């Protein structure tokens, strides 16, 4: 499904208890290409993306950059603090603004309102089961199902309703979109060609219009 | 990298609040092949595998078994209960498999009585989702021998028994089943396994595997 957001994580937090964190929320602004955190850091902070776009990347073999995710407003960047950083977070847009707080403040705050952790537990529960079926999926899903799943994921988080459906301004490179799908840009470009000639989508340079999201859902399984 | 266990979720529970739940823990025993729960069922229970081994499978639309994971003693079977059906079926691998389970109502009233435990059950779920993100990161960078090494290491770390020659892993899986956990063809996985045996890293004993040199699998899994 959809990654962690502040709204989903803080939906059951009463307003007065959420107020207490605002003094401890730091605000940072990043320029294009600037790293918000790096792979393997040990700061143990919780970052909230407020404005802009961020990509979780992964420099590994031969120092080849590997796109893992792109994120938008309201989403938690990376993992919840408790374990070094599994990935690097790079600001896509200039004046990318993130709010963050140290883990000590969060755990003290959760200690003050332990009923909040009960409802956040249902969020990590619902997200870990969704994360598990994503792991089984990449074993048993062909590339059109994986393409349909990425386009649906991007549409639900970046989608703009247009006349013929939902436009998806992903603004990735053809290699990048293929990295999210999980195969070569050759295989993915052909799968996009099939989706287009079936009438399901249209390729708008670095945007994609989804004419028939209901068909992509069925193709996902 | 380890799936959820009772001890990991309940390490921070004071002894008093763990005793209050024993009134509501039901005990069921299953023989080999029996389903503990089925895919698409809507029970809101938390299952704890106490003794035996269990596999999580999902049946596709042409009724072919898809092996997702296998579990051993101490682990939570399937998902943790939540107020929104089960995404998989749990099948007993061993005879007289014993599971303990409690209804979500009992769990949530108990979390309500002791909300402080959910704070630290939150941090294990957080560190556990971090583990899966590391796992998804591997499958794009790992070739077939790396995933085979990691799969055999994962099985060895949970149901492995140290012997003088190394670690005996009585996995009891078919070549098709093991290849589904590795994530590629039965032929491709069998040949990678053969390379491991030819190199002296493992030996294939029926459906048990001795890992002569587990440290070699560690290096290869990177
Ligand atoms: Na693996």
């Amino acid at each position: 499904d959809l990654p962690l957001t502040h709204t989903a994580l803080f939906k059951q937090v009463p307003l007065d208890q959420a107020r207490e964190l605002l003094e401890h929320l730091h605000e940072s602004v990043f320029s294009k290409g600037q790293a918000i955190f790096n792979e393997g850091d040990t700061d143990r902070r919780m970052y909230l993306l407020e404005r802009g776009r961020v990509k979780l990347v992964r420099h590994s073999r031969d120092n080849r950059v590997q796109l893992l995710s792109i994120h938008t407003h309201g989403e938690i960047l990376g993992e919840i603090p408790v374990g070094p950083r599994t990935a690097s977070a790079i600001a896509i847009t200039d004046r990318t603004r993130v709010l963050w707080l140290e883990n000590e403040v969060l755990f003290k705050w959760l200690g003050h309102h332990p009923r909040v952790a009960v409802d956040m537990l249902q969020v990590l529960a619902a997200r870990l089961r969704a994360n598990n079926e994503h792991i089984s999926d990449l074993v048993f899903m062909d590339v059109p199902a994986r393409l349909a799943k990425t386009l649906l994921n991007l549409a639900s988080r970046f989608g703009e309703p247009v006349r013929e459906g939902v436009l998806v301004p992903h603004d990735l490179t053809q290699e990048e979109l293929a990295q999210l799908v999980g195969s070569s840009r050759e295989t993915v470009n052909k799968a996009l060609m099939d989706f287009a000639q079936r009438g399901w989508i249209k390729r708008h340079g670095r945007s994609i219009i989804i004419y028939q999201p209901g068909m992509l859902i069925r193709r996902a399984e």
